């Protein structure tokens, strides 16, 4: 495997394991991420996944010996490559999970996408993001609504059109990631508060959130809200709201958050 | 009523008056809020809108009593019930005035979303946001679009999915409101600037320009334009735009900023 | 002609010139911005265009003895007129250039306008920027899709309807523009900055991921990325991209970066 997971308890740390690359995101860790986001896409004991970078680095891009080797297959064998990477994104987006990313070091392409589609994005303060894609002649070309839905045109678009680089401070000042900290302690404290905080949630109705959030732009709005408070009524009326409503005014927790 | 209308000139201003549950949004004051908008949303006369709490706090979110009340009626009730507070938020975003929130103490669940729905918010800095709905087990449903739109998918997913609470110098910061001030003289003075800013805006002008912006999230660019420069022929040739262009030649004040 | 062209290299200078009206636009201005446009559109040699005004002010609005001598002739009038600087700011968005912005001075209605499609803009700390419509009694009417783009509906929507004027800091802090300088002599040094991180960027590149970008706002995700994939195949299989890949592999600079 290219990953190295550690399920515990229903937080499930995803670790990007190829640290002489940098983690690079070889053909194969696509196909493995995937799968791993397919295995927990209905579990709701897995609550949160973790992706992190090893060895100090999140991920420098796509792996360059496998894209050099891609040549002898020809182009329509980078097309579907390319859209499977596509089909990671819209996979983690919409995962039902709350997914935080740990980002240090290097965040360039295909690392840079994954970050754009987190919950939680947690920077350190020296990590170097960007979108190399078009120096190198070519388009970040999956990322490219992502990035729009993650900070908006106006930044997407000077970031991409001049490869522009930049620190952790700035992601965070750009709105591309939550929060920014200086050293691997305050990495991760921020990352324990915020799995603190995820275990005050209800699962299944962090998932449904989810996907309303989501849908939020397609997407005429009256109908959204139709909609919206069916979900919310079957939401009050299933084990996990009946039991959140009825912690709440008995003044404990719920089964959830013990 | 539930709340306390205070009409002062062209300033029609609104308190959410139930100080006994940090002004929680009962079904009764929401109906009240819906009746008080249909009631002026017509009427040029009436230019601005403040929405305030009484007693320090602005709106704690849904009123528990009425929770309670419509398990007995089933998810039908909990449907029609949720959707009628979408209507609420439709109805407030959608409002021809300019809408002032002064946001104090508790802004929470439904209550942060009505302050997602305002031209323009002022928040106390020891105020206190949140969405606690998953950490109960349901949802910010009709909340979920307007938060969207308010601050963004990547703000709203943390806010939403780890019920995050959060105060007045952070909302401004995530953009979610437009001023923090420190007391209460200065959230006073910040609101009285805000109206003497306004009333150099003519209200026909202001209704118009409103309901364009709104339409822009959605709205397909080309026939967008088009609708638009139709808008600004009949603004110019109205009687508002040309005693508009002419106190801008002449050296004076238009009547609307008397 | 109302416009100073220089073009160098893969630049083109473009300086608005009336500096009497403060480079007020005047109808003339608009079809000549348009035809320029027009003319480099295709022409893959002009990698960025950039854009200021002429005598220490980028654009103070619509001229206003045009504007006053088009009611002669009517709402149609008017109506075509307006469309007509909606079109241009359609057109300069979707520059398959690099679009720069200077500002400096007035920056107000129209001016403000041009700013909100650039891909960077870059600020005088001095400059002031406002939406004075609805204060004359009229719409920013075409503005209004292309600022709720830029900066968001919660930040137009206030400028909107306040009629709120603000500096370059400002124009910063709300995302209107990217960078913001104290003196001419930095904005000059901030421009060449910016283009020197442009000329390591290969210029079918751009266009093509300029054109991702702007289609991805509200265009659907998943015929978006099947689309976007196969055109991420033939900028890996084209001229640009092999030598990209190949100059990156290698030691050197692309043959566009030389």
């Amino acid at each position: 495997e290219t990953l190295l997971l550690e399920p515990i308890e229903g937080v499930l740390r995803i670790t990007l394991n190829r640290p002489q690359s940098r983690n690079a995101m070889s053909l194969a860790m696509v196909g493995e991420l995937r799968a791993v986001l397919a295995a927990v896409r209905d579990d709701r004991s897995v609550r949160a996944l973790v992706l992190r970078g090893a060895d100090g680095h999140f991920c420098a891009g796509g792996d360059i010996k496998d894209m050099a080797g891609a040549r002898a297959a020809g182009a329509e064998a980078y097309r579907t490559l390319n859209r499977a990477f596509g089909s990671l994104l819209e996979e983690a987006q919409a995962a039902p999970q709350l997914l935080v990313a740990l980002v240090e070091g290097a965040v360039l392409g295909g690392g840079f996408g994954l970050a754009c589609v987190s919950d939680v994005a947690i920077a350190a303060a020296d990590a170097q993001f960007g979108l190399p894609e078009t120096s190198l002649g070519i388009l970040p070309a999956q990322i490219a609504p992502f990035v729009v839905r993650r900070i908006g045109l106006t930044q997407a678009r000077r970031l991409a059109l001049t490869a522009a680089r930049f620190d952790g401070r700035e992601a965070l000042r750009l709105g591309l990631v939550h929060f920014c900290e200086a050293d691997a302690d305050a990495l991760e404290q921020r990352l324990e508060e915020t799995l603190e905080q995820l275990r005050r949630c209800a699962p299944n109705a962090n998932a449904a959130t989810k996907a309303l959030l989501l849908a939020s732009e397609s997407g005429e709005l009256g109908a959204l809200l139709d909609d919206a408070a069916r979900q919310f009524a079957e939401a009050v009326g299933g084990a996990e709201g009946s039991e959140g409503t009825l912690a709440f005014v008995q003044k404990r927790k719920p089964v959830w958050a013990q």
